[PDB]
RNA sequence: ACGGAAAGACCCC
RNA sequence: ACGGAAAGACCCC
């Protein structure tokens, strides 16, 4: 029970990956695998031809991923017994032409042909395809569309179709019905024409005809789309006065924008006489130089939106003139990667509605005192990568509804108790990736309702104690990517409901034995979750009480450490853990250390993984506790033999992964060899490829000569 | 030619190391190593006593260090034969009295017993030490300083005794004369007194008596130290009424720091009473809020200063009313670890000969227009570790003569062109630790003479086109610790003089082969050590062509990566390299490929480390043409054999180094026992420990069979 | 968050 | 700059 090429997944037998083995014969490659196969994952291999049954024996496949391959031949027959196929994969190979392949797919419902080379595909090729509602045909070489009309006009449930990234030049002109289609798009091809006389659409609720090209489109017709919400034509150049708001007055949301900043301002005269006479319209997207402050008052006139999206619009340097206030209507708004270094009071003093703005990206240092106080109703607010060193306490002045705050990748230098008063319904705040490098007592006092607090990627190195105080609703906090080296006695003081604490990527290091006065982790009662990995010199010597008071951890990871001494019993506080990861110390006796009994208490492990560790042995009745071990990896060390002396009492084992070791074939491993090809309770992955350790090779453990012990 | 608890360095042959060696018996440790081994280290072992003669065969010792170790017995005789040894340490021992040792010293210059528990020495122990030196006694137990001067009073040669942080508690008060005496230090003592009536030290220049704790010491006499030049009273409270300036006209030096900031200011009359009697005084070294600004002002009038220190004087918060003018002699000004947050060019309006000022570590975020102004001799400012977020260009209006300067741990969060116009001689620029993200075009034009530049620990991800332009003379380049990963075409260019390049610990990373249309390094035509140490993720595969152009180059840092890819010839241009360094990726295949010829070029190559690298086989041929290899280390890799084969035409062979490996007591190993052993060309770290593989151990490969074979 | 864990990857485009 | 290279370190004080 183990296979060749491919292994399953540790916590689904019926999941089976086959990735980047170079795989060159599909047949040979899933031969050994079992009937129950559900998902079959074959991606980055250099498969080339799909004989006439390749899947004979796995008809209960139900998603099918061959994803990076080289296949350009696909025998018709290919996918016979196939029958509850939902999901079938091709992206990314080299097929050109499309032939009669797909006979037995009666249940497919999602064909995914995304960059291959594809110009034609035959009349027939999709007509066993009844259940067939998505099809991608993204980048590709088609540049005749009546060809790809025929292959799919007469399919019963296609709602799905996308063609972005080819060279269509031109729209059919035979009268056809395409009824079961809601979403149709021609990003990215090379447009003359926006035609659709001949081709009727009478479900479409989404086309895109974005970026398609240099030559300007004025043939436009869309009244066969009576439907039609959304109407793409970002970065399309089009003659906007024979767009007819008569063949629009379903449409609820518009993409208007330039490619480039090049391009220039839209005459909003243009744009109001179309947009003004589309009655559903509450969205529009406006964005790379097509406005300016003063246009945006004039659109605020011909419309009623919900959503406005001016991002990119370069010219806009500062808003304090009353911009949006005929636009009282507006829910969210986003002003990101203009050039904004000013805003104020004045530019969305009636915008009560306002739930989301995003202001990320831009130039602002700052901003003046009661600069948002207007907007009494938002919830999200993001000033992300705006240079930004302090914060004007006064400009968030009456926010009182704000859930989300994100300040990631701005400058930002300090920050205290005066900080976040005026956020008393925050659940969520992101400072992450500023330049803090000292957390002051109290600084997040106010904020009684913080469920996540993200401060990873700072130069933290100085916790002062009770710097989270008033965190009582914490679930979550991440301090990963700091400097940070030793726990201050009360520094996780207010922090009972904590759920998860990541503290990886630190400096978190002891370079000799120690019994802690206070263990850091001491009033963490509800954590489930503890990230320790990856300190800059590993942890070294744990110590002798560090995780007590731990009851209710359910995962640790101290993977990736230079080195990991666990001399003592460090892990007998952990009764409820279920995952325990030690990987990646990458030299055995000089990076990890394990007390003989180390795992004696952790009854109710469930996954152990000590990968890469390049242990050469295994220590006596280290494992024997393990009562409910399911998922034991040992992939990528040094163990020469493994016998049922290690695999003593492990009654619960299902998945056993010892790839990437040195077993030799010798009679030490003839228990081994013949209880991991028979035992029908743990699966071992790529088993039937471990090689004999003899320089020679050509020779596989599977293959050993029983006879001669 | 290997040894068992020892090797010697390297680059020295004369010179033994058996450092942590878990070494108990000194003699057996000693017993195999060459007569002509002039420096000894033993540092950090288990050595408790010394017998009588411990150092016989080796009488051309020079240098001999026992520091940490458990020695609490040395024998009458233990440094017989030992008369060419100038230094002894015997640093952190259990020494608890000095007996009649050290015999046969008689050129010892050196003798170090700091850090054990001394209370006694006895009157004849230094009678052999007729060129002792200096001796050193800090950090022991001893409180009776009548013995210890009955123990040195007679040394010919002793010119510097050492007490600190000993319980000396009263001076001796019989008459006596130690008339070479130099430098004596009670500091960290308890002194109740400081009469020296009955210790005359003619020749003393210097004294401490620093750190003698809370009880105010009013006893004071000083007539008998004519030469006396430095006073150290740094932390000591004496009754400054009690000393007088008739005792000490030769005084050049003086600190009156307190001990802790609450003692408060000093009584300036007190003090210029003394201090204005002192006609040679030119170093006032004054501490820990013992002054005010208007105390500053006082003290300028009693006296006439080359260097002042006014370091943590935390009742300095600004200073802008001329404090400084009536002290125009200034060269070296100290302003650290106060609290300042504002100074202007009206507190040293006159200092026209201060050549150094030392801000740092105060609070300022930024200084006013033209502060720094009339330090027109100004060579070297710090203004490290204050909030600084950005510089203000016009402050340093004229500092044409500054030579150094130190921004290192500032907030500093950006700088351009207009950043370094006032320092056209800078030669030293220290820019690390700061948060800078982007360096930008022509930020250093006008540095013309700048030799060093400093930008490690800040944020960098960017570095502009022409950012290092005008850096015609910059020698060395320090990226350590950025986030930098590709550069621009153009990048080094101009840096033709440059000598050293660091750029480890950044993102320094490619996941495919490349060879790149502008290798980064073809311009630094002079470049002679270049640093790609711990990359992230390794820098993985490295282009074809990545060292191009760097013919000049003697060192390359490689090691440290997580994988390092050298598939192709990437070493070719190399051909003046000396040193390469690849050590640390830490697990053979997954992380290391070299091609097999890579070295074919390396014909200059002196020393080659490729240590820490679990490597499991050695490539056939891959040394073959190192001929002027001299150091070749394999430290701590999984080797199992080594023959003939791989140390084939290595002529210039003078280190192997294969401690820590894998090495098999078997038939294969034949040949490199009888080599090893053998050769005297070559020496072998530890070769006489390398146990055998059998689980079991207590076996060496130095005492194999040979029978069978 | 390549902060890859269905992980030890030459990861193309 | 433990950024330890006289290096793979339980590095105390
Ligand atoms: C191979 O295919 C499997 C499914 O057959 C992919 O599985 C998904 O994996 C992600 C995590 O990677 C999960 O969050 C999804 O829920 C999984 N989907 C399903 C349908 O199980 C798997 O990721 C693929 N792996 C690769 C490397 O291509
Ligand atoms: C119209 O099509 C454009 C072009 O694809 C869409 O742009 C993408 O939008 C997503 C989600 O916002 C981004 O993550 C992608 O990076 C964008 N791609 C490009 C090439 O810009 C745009 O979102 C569409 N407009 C609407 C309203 O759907
Ligand atoms: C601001 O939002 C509110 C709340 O969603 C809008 O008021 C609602 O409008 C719908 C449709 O007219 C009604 O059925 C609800 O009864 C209204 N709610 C309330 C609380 O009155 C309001 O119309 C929005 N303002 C603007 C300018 O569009
Ligand atoms: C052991 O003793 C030797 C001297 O015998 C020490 O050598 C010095 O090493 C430093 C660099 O670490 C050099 O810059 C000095 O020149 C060396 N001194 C001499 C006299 O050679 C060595 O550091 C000691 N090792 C340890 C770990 O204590
Ligand atoms: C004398 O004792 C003093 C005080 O203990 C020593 O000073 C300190 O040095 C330690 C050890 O490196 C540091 O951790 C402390 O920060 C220092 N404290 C103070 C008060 O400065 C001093 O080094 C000893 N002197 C000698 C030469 O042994
Ligand atoms: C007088 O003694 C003091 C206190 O012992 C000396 O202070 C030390 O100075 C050195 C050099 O600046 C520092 O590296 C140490 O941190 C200091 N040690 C302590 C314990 O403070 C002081 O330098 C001496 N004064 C003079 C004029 O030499
Ligand atoms: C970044 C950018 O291209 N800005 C453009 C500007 O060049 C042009 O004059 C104008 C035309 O409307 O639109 C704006
Ligand atoms: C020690 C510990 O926290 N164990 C928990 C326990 O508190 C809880 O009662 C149970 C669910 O009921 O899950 C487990
Ligand atoms: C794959 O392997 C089988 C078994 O040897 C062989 O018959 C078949 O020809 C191979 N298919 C391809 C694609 O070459
Ligand atoms: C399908 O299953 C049967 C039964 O094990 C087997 O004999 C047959 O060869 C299989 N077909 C292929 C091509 O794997
Ligand atoms: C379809 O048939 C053509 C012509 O026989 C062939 O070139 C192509 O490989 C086939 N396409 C696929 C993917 O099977
Ligand atoms: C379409 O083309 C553009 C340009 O390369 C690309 O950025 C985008 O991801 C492509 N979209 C798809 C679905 O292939
Ligand atoms: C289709 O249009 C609607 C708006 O009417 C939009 O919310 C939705 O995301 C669009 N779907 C896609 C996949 O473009
Ligand atoms: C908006 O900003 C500009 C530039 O600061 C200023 O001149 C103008 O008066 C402001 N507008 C109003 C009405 O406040
Ligand atoms: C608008 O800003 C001004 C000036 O900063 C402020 O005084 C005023 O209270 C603000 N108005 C409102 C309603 O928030
Ligand atoms: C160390 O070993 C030698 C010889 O094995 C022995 O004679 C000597 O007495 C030992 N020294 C000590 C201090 O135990
Ligand atoms: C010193 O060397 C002599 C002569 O080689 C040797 O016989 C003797 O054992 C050595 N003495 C000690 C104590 O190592
Ligand atoms: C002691 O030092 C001198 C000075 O170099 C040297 O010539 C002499 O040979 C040395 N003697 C010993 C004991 O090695
Ligand atoms: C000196 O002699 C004393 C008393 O006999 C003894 O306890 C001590 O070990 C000796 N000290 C040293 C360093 O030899
Ligand atoms: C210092 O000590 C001597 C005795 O040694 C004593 O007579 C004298 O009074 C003391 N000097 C002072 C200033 O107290
Ligand atoms: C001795 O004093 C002089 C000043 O007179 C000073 O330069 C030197 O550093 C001092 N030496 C020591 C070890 O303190
Ligand atoms: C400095 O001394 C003054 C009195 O001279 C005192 O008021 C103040 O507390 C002192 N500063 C500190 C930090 O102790
Ligand atoms: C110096 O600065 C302080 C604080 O800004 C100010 O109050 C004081 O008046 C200034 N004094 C002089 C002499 O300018
Ligand atoms: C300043 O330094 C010069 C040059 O060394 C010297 O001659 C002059 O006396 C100094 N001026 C004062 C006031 O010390
Ligand atoms: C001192 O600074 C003031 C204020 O910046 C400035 O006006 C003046 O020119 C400066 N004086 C000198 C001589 O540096
Ligand atoms: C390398 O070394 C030689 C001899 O030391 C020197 O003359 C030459 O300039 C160097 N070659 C290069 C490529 O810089």
């Amino acid at each position: 029970y183990g296979f060749n090429k491919c292994t399953q997944y540790e916590f689904d037998i019926h999941h089976v990956l086959c990735i980047r083995k170079k795989i060159t014969n599909l047949t040979e490659a899933i031969s050994d695998i079992p009937r129950y196969t559900t998902h079959l994952n074959l991606t980055h291999n250099e498969i080339q031809v799909l004989p006439p049954w390749s899947f004979t024996n796995l008809s209960a496949l139900v998603d099918l991923r061959l994803e990076w391959n080289s296949i350009w031949k696909i025998d018709e027959g290919a996918f016979r017994g196939l029958e509850n196929l939902t999901l079938l994969n091709l992206v990314e190979n080299k097929i050109q032409s499309v032939n009669n392949s797909f006979e037995g797919l009666s249940s497919l419902k999602t064909l995914l042909l995304s960059h291959n080379q594809i110009t034609h595909i035959h009349k027939d090729a999709f007509t066993p395809l009844i259940k067939l509602k998505y099809l991608s045909l993204s980048r590709n070489n088609i540049s005749d569309f009546s060809g790809i009309l025929e292959a799919v006009q007469h399919l019963p449930c296609l709602e799905r179709l996308d063609l972005t990234n080819n060279s269509i030049m031109y729209l059919d002109h035979s009268p056809r019905s395409l009824v079961s289609l809601t979403h149709l798009s021609f990003e990215g091809n090379k447009l003359r024409e926006l035609n659709f006389s001949a081709l009727s659409l009478p479900n479409l609720t989404n086309l895109s005809a974005s970026r398609n090209g240099n030559k300007v489109i004025q043939n436009v017709y869309l009244k066969t789309l009576p439907q039609l919400k959304s109407l793409n034509l970002s970065g399309t150049v089009i003659k906007l006065e024979n767009l007819s708001a008569k063949h629009l007055q379903n449409l609820r949301a518009m993409d208007l924008s330039n490619w480039e900043l090049r391009h220039g301002h839209l005459d909003m005269k243009t744009v109001c006489h179309l947009l003004g006479n589309l009655p559903k319209l509450e969205t529009l997207v406006f964005q790379k130089n097509v406005t300016n402050a003063e246009g945006i008052k004039q659109l605020a006139k011909c419309t009623r939106l919900l959503f406005l999206d001016l991002g990119q619009n370069s010219d806009l340097i500062y808003l304090n003139d009353s911009e949006f206030n005929a636009l009282p209507s507006l829910q969210k708004l986003n002003l990101n990667k203009c050039q904004l270094s000013f805003i104020n009071n004045r530019t969305w003093s009636s915008l009560q509605n306002l739930t989301s703005l995003d202001l990320s990206h831009n130039k602002f240092k700052s901003f003046p005192d009661f600069a948002f106080s207007p907007l009494k109703h938002l919830e999200f607010l993001s000033l992300s990568r705006n240079p930004i060193t302090e914060l004007n306490n006064l400009a968030f002045s009456g926010l009182f509804a704000l859930k989300e705050l994100n300040l990631a990748a701005c400058w930002i230098v300090t920050i205290d108790r005066y900080s976040f008063t005026q956020f008393p319904n925050l659940e969520v705040l992101d400072l992450g990736d500023n330049n803090i490098r000292t957390l002051n007592h109290g600084t997040f006092r106010p904020l009684k309702k913080l469920q996540s607090l993200i401060l990873s990627h700072n130069c933290l190195k100085i916790l002062e104690p009770n710097s989270f105080s008033g965190l009582t609703n914490l679930r979550s906090l991440d301090l990963m990517y700091n400097s940070l080296s030793y726990f201050h006695e009360h520094l996780f003081s207010g922090l009972e409901k904590l759920l998860i604490l990541k503290l990886g990527f630190n400096k978190i290091t002891y370079e000799t034995t120690r019994t802690l006065q206070y263990p850091p982790f001491i009033k963490l009662k509800s954590l489930k979750q503890l990230n320790l990995e990856g300190q800059r010199h590993g942890i070294q010597v744990v110590p002798s009480n560090f995780f007590q008071g731990l009851g209710s951890l359910q995962e640790l990871l101290l993977g990736k450490n230079p080195s990991v001494f666990l001399d003592h019993h460090q892990f007998d506080p952990l009764i409820n853990l279920t995952k325990l990861d030690i990987s990646g110390t990458k030299d055995g006796d000089r990076s990890l250390y394990l007390n003989a009994s180390l795992f004696q208490n952790l009854k109710r492990l469930k996954i152990l993984r000590l990968e890469n560790n390049n242990l050469e042995s295994l220590v006596p009745d280290m494992f024997s506790s393990l009562q409910s071990l399911q998922v034991f990896s040992l992939r990528f060390n040094n163990l020469k033999v493994i016998n049922q002396s290690h695999l003593k009492n492990l009654k619960s084992l299902m998945f056993f992964d010892v790839y990437g070791n040195k077993l030799q074939c010798t009679c030490d491993n003839l228990w081994f060899k013949n209880w991991s090809m028979n035992t029908e309770e743990v699966h071992i992955p790529f088993l039937r490829s471990y090689p004999c350790q003899q320089p020679g090779s050509q020779s596989l453990l599977i293959d050993f000569d029983d006879a001669m012990c």
